[PDB]
């Protein structure tokens, strides 16, 4: 897989993000994740962690997995970098989202995300205490 470039238009929450990609905006939902609503618990601090990612990076991009890159409601489906760091792993290492919608042919990171989640499950952070 290969990185490329997009900038941030606006946080939405806590994994879906509106980003500017070959020019022209999009939605953006992380895959292999899933963050609580807004309304839901840790749900706020799910959109602070990817808010605050974003915002600060001086760099962001997407990586496409090699499956399809968009879903059914036009969202792009992508893995998400932050100054280099995944947002994807990024969210699941520290508790704030599960690992889930693990479809067969997009899911390269699968296991490096299963190792971060087993880590915030040892830890008992916020979705896991
Ligand atoms: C992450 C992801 C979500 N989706 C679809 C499945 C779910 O459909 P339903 O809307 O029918 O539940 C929805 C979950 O997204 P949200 O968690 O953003 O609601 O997005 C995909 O099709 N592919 C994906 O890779
Ligand atoms: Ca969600």
């Amino acid at each position: 897989l290969h990185k490329e470039p997009a900038t941030l238009i606006k946080a939405i929450d806590g994994d879906t993000i509106k980003l500017m990609y070959k020019g022209q905006p999009m939605t953006f939902r992380l895959l292999l994740v899933d963050t609580p609503e807004f309304n839901e618990k840790y749900g706020p601090e799910a959109s602070a962690f990817t808010k605050k990612m974003v915002e600060n990076a001086k760099k962001i991009e997407v990586e496409f997995d090699k499956g399809q890159r968009t879903d059914k409601y036009g969202r792009g489906l992508a893995y998400v970098y932050a100054d280099g760091k995944m947002v994807n792993e990024a969210l699941v290492r520290q508790g704030l989202a599960k690992v889930a919608y693990v479809y067969k042919g997009n899911n390269t990171h699968e296991q490096l995300l299963r190792k971060a989640e087993a880590q915030a499950k040892k830890e008992k952070l916020n979705i896991w205490s």
